[PDB]
């Protein structure tokens, strides 16, 4: 007991942020604005995606719970003793943290936040079935309410300066895609690509950054079976001459996500996979200019499934052409709200940024076995869409021989 | 629709596992004895540590549902269409596979899986609001019973083969220390050490398995006031003789974590740190003959308590002592039934992995600011425990000077 369970230790001084004052402003006044109209007392973030998008800190999870409370006048985040004063060197607003020694804690820290709130808002899709229990219990009187999807919809509309950073990681994306380009041999294992790529990466992000955090950056490098999945993991296998390949590259900056996606061969391609591999990029070249304001979602995804169907490649297609970016990682994030799927009629606005990643897998033992994928992204404007992916694609530039 | 929503393609041939079939039959087994007793019908898993515990595959999030059920006869995995058949080649049974081409498709799925079962296990800790709802609308007349906490317990023994991938663990970590130390130097950045020791590490994994996949693997290097949260991420920052430095391992094999922190100086180390960094070991090496058969992990916490509180170092403490080792990582899984800290009477049993990491933070401007800590690897058997970490601390031997 004699043993601190809530204080608030600011050690340090504030980092820096890519985003002005206004920007991260703008976001937190976004929410009061909502909490306003659906009359919220408190927002209480949990998720990795939310506290960052709000706060401009990403936490580190390992099993312990961690938050944000916004209200009319304040703006809180609710970090663990484990991470010292890194959670207030980082975060837009205040900082306060709760310690292990009573399995509670984190909750007195909530309700110090939430003093007299009637209505609050949490991330339905992100709260468990535990969390809630054990919410509720610490705090009695309090309606809980939504405030998960109000804030995915808010995320999909991009600022110039998130414009400015995804624009920055896409620059990065495009550093890494030379190297992997560059350490491609035949016998050479993947394991070894994506070390020299992912280095390359990190060293240029530390770079251009005057204070940054060298977080999660991957890198993808599949080669042959290995590519029949867009998110399979680097493995030991040797690349052998004529395998298809896969590059990916994923720079994380401040916890926003960009990519590079490109298909590659080794040495040199076969006809039934150059096949494909054209078709696939002629699909893409579609997709790039069916991106603009006002488009829908689904019909996008209705008009390049045509061209496949053309080709009898439909039933080969892997996943949806493309979603929305921003605050997203392979673990956290993804503004649902934006996805090029068949049933989904969301209306492209000026602002989102979305990507355009047309994937077709052939299995086993057929001709031209593998996966096949190009991904660029875009962002979109009032009369149009900016691609500002520069790595080339296709047969044309694409074959190493090195 | 043209095209298929719920499909099974078993593109590729079950690859290498560390764990034998009676391994992976045992732990399915636990489940289907467990689910007979509180007469459940079906286990349906979705958080990223159960299928991997139960089917031997770790699934890659971004947004989607994945899931396994697990009824009296069967055990099968559900993932996406964008995984190809990367899921089926590393699931332990079957796999089952549904596209992004309408939103309820991942249901229909687990529909399939789960017909006619009345009483459904669900993880209450993973499952959201959202997706519960889902699930109900889903899965009609069906009772939900949470399975979560029962797995949880399950989980907390580990068996030989698990003990023996643990094993390799740390001596991977081991490797990543000496390629840590050999990169210290003051005038490097941070970053670059942490290259230097996640290059090694990975390098070391792809060669000791005949298949492995190189997966999440990182290396946290702390360096000044970036010491004070032990979840630090790397910086740019460049390393200055005297510093306090953290050295942090986490090599992932197969899903499974292994740790090696430990407390380095650059060069010299003054007076006031050199003193609070011998009380930390010494809380440590007590903390390593307190781990045995029996012991509460209340009453390790309060015995170490009692140590900190004779310097007076108490105040200065950041986190518990220790945790339950596994199927874990920064983004999932932990065993919270096995926590060292104060109000947690969980007796430590034969066949538990549990760490040893005493840490106290000195705010900045104080004398021996910064973060000090060691991280012990303990194997508990029936008479006593193994420690299995093998880079020596203290400073005796991590006065980097180089």
């Amino acid at each position: 007991a004699a043993m601190i369970x809530t204080x608030k230790y600011h050690n340090g001084x504030k980092k820096y942020t890519p985003f002005s004052x206004a920007e991260m402003t703008r976001r937190x006044x976004r929410l009061r604005a909502w909490m306003a109209k659906s009359x919220i007392d408190a927002v209480l973030f949990t998720s990795y995606h939310n506290i960052n998008y709000y706060s401009g800190w990403l936490y580190c999870y390992f099993g312990r719970k961690y938050a944000x409370v916004i209200x009319x006048v304040k703006a809180v985040t609710i970090s663990k003793g484990i991470d010292g004063g890194m959670p207030w060197r980082r975060s837009f607003g205040x900082n306060i943290v709760y310690t292990d020694w009573k399995r509670d804690n984190f909750y007195s820290a909530v309700k110090k936040l939430v003093k007299g709130a009637k209505x609050i808002g949490i991330e339905h899709d992100h709260v468990t079935l535990x969390h809630r229990r054990x919410l509720x219990k610490a705090l009695p009187g309090t309606e809980f309410v939504d405030v998960g999807x109000p804030v995915m919809w808010x995320r999909v509309i991009k600022s110039s300066e998130e414009x400015x950073l995804i624009r920055x990681g896409a620059r990065i994306s495009d550093i890494g895609g030379a190297a992997t380009a560059a350490a491609i041999s035949a016998g050479v294992p993947e394991y070894e690509v994506a070390i020299a790529t992912t280095x390359a990466m990190v060293r240029x992000i530390a770079r251009x950054f005057p204070y940054v955090e060298l977080m999660d950056t991957w890198i993808w490098f599949q080669s042959g079976i290995n590519t029949d999945g867009a998110h399979n993991p680097v493995t030991x296998r040797v690349v052998x001459r004529g395998d298809i390949l896969s590059l990916n590259c994923f720079p994380m900056i401040f916890g926003y996500y960009t990519a590079l996606e490109r298909t590659l061969f080794l040495x040199x391609v076969x006809d039934a996979s150059l096949x494909i591999w054209x078709k696939n990029t002629a699909v893409h070249r579609r997709g790039l200019x069916l991106i603009k304001p006002g488009a829908r979602c689904k019909d996008i995804a209705s008009e390049l499934n045509x061209m496949y169907r053309x080709w009898d490649l439909l039933r080969y297609r892997t996943f949806g052409y493309g979603h929305s970016f921003g605050v997203l990682x392979h673990y956290y994030g993804r503004e649902a709200g934006v996805e090029l799927r068949e049933d989904i009629x969301t209306v492209l606005e000026p602002g989102m940024v979305v990507s355009m990643e047309p994937m077709v897998m052939x299995p086993e033992g057929e001709p031209g076995a593998g996966g096949y994928r190009e991904h660029d992204i875009l962002v979109i404007k009032e009369n149009x869409t900016e691609n500002i992916t520069g790595f080339p694609f296709g047969p044309e530039h694409n074959i190493i021989k090195a």
